[PDB]
């Protein structure tokens, strides 16, 4: 099976930990052995001028799944598996959510049902509300989180500093020439992604827990003095 | 605490990773430091045409014949009340009141006697057993055990295993062990004839996180 | 950010894996990187003499008493209100919970007073908290060298650590790690004297799945 997904991860965080913007949107295409993916786009929103991010998610998707041709997309919203294109106010009420959920998707349904609507007529290709059972979409997480490491390194200010809140429980690693990012859950079975970049000198780095949000860790960029 | 336990685990998929029914029910003994078992018993079902929870109390009584354990865990996450004492009244004490208020009619009896026949209690404790989740990664391991011993007539097989645990195949023995460092180095060991002329793997399900697929083909 | 934590861990079973009574109340510091403390405080119960109210209210004080020793931002109360300051909690904000009218009439002056003097707030986050696990390993390690210290002679005692985490022995002290990595590699480390006679082992409560026990058996 080769699976589109796309998700919206990396926060901006104050010096105290408080969220001030998301960073990346991912889609990926995932196939066997279903651990990374090797092919994939990123979108970077402006965190300091922040659901756009759902909407960012879809559009992604359905340009890669465009490209590569798969055999299915994967939404990051735990509905059940019901296909996008079937979303509407009626088989919302039919969800076992809450109602602010329905209420939230009655909305969302009205950019993103014509959309999946439109891809599956022109390729048969479902998008499908599946959520936190998705590994691909965990994938997607797991590039947001590196792409939104990349974005600090490459913002920085000079003499300056950044915050940058990784999606939950995963790790990144610098190497000279890359990002490498990590599930921190051995239960998800290795789940793991990585993207070229020039890391840049006169800084230095660290990764450590939010302290006010257990099993999220934080990647801060310090200035060198 | 000598602690008999059964339950039951492992999936045939068919090519896009969707269910088709369940393999293996097995019964662990489970003695200190609690991480493994070495006496076990297994019982296969047909996957192919699939009450889990009956294979298991009696596979566990079976067991228990044998090794003579303290108590026996079922897996169901009802707090560690006695079987034989689940009575309709009990029992009220919602959909799920009504299911078990059906199996309590084979099942209550079922352990009066054992009880009566050897001091053992049949304790409800489910998720919260160690012994219980000793015996779900045997079931893995014996799902893949049946894998193995089927793959040449079925030419190729993906089992569903239960969540979370990996399976390794060695020279002689399926070696499965929980992918939870929180569970504290929960493993089973089986020995088994690995035939020639396969090829396995082991991989998530993209489908269903947390839960991995082992493969094998001829 | 420098954060002041509170939490009480560690039990001690019988022979079947039942829970007697909770051990450590702990209070910990917790600085940049947020894996552990450096400066924390103890406050032994009686496990054998043990609701559950007199727990936060050691939690409290001990807390308190850390933080006029080093100042912190903020003083985490393990109780998951979504963050809620204590000098605030009363009847109309706690109505938005018996139980807590039944605390409020003791922990809110606490947290007031406190907050008038330094202007830290109480706050009760809960589980959200990383300096809370902290001050709960903290409890598990503080539990092993509670029994360590206590084990009757040619007795043993049963140690239930709280949720997921080990403790290793070394010669001189005792280190608690959590057991998800999930959490980022928190541990705690506490120096201390370990008897001779003893022996210990580490292993799942076969009653509670991701809990571990600490037994202490004596020598022969
Ligand atoms: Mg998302
Ligand atoms: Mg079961
Ligand atoms: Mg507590």
């Amino acid at each position: 099976m080769r699976i589109v997904a796309a998700d919206t991860g990396g926060a901006v965080l104050d010096e105290s930990f408080q969220p001030v913007g998301l960073i990346a949107t991912v889609a990926v295409l995932v196939e066997k052995p279903y651990k990374t993916s090797k092919r994939f786009l990123v979108k970077y929103a402006d965190p300091y001028n922040y659901r756009q991010a759902i909407r960012d998610e879809i559009e992604l998707a359905i340009e890669l799944a465009r490209e590569v041709s798969p055999d299915v997309i994967h939404l990051d919203s735990t509905l059940g598996g019901i296909e996008v294109r079937k979303l509407d106010e009626s088989t919302i009420d039919a969800l076992q959510i809450s109602d602010r959920g329905k209420e939230i998707w009655k909305e969302l349904s009205k950019d993103l049902q014509p959309l999946a609507k439109k891809f599956w007529e022109e390729t048969g290709i479902e998008i499908i509300a599946i959520g936190k059972s998705s590994v691909p979409v965990r994938i997607a997480e797991i590039y947001a989180g590196i792409f939104s490491v990349k974005w600090a390194l490459d913002n920085v200010k000079e003499k300056g500093g950044l915050l940058v809140g990784l999606p939950r429980y995963m790790e990144v690693e610098i190497k000279k020439d890359k990002i490498i990012g990590k599930s921190l859950d051995p239960r998800e079975g290795g789940l793991y992604g990585e993207v070229k970049t020039e890391v840049p000198q006169g800084i230095k780095w660290e990764l450590y827990p939010n302290p006010l949000v257990r099993r999220f860790m934080v990647f801060e960029i310090t200035s060198k003095s």
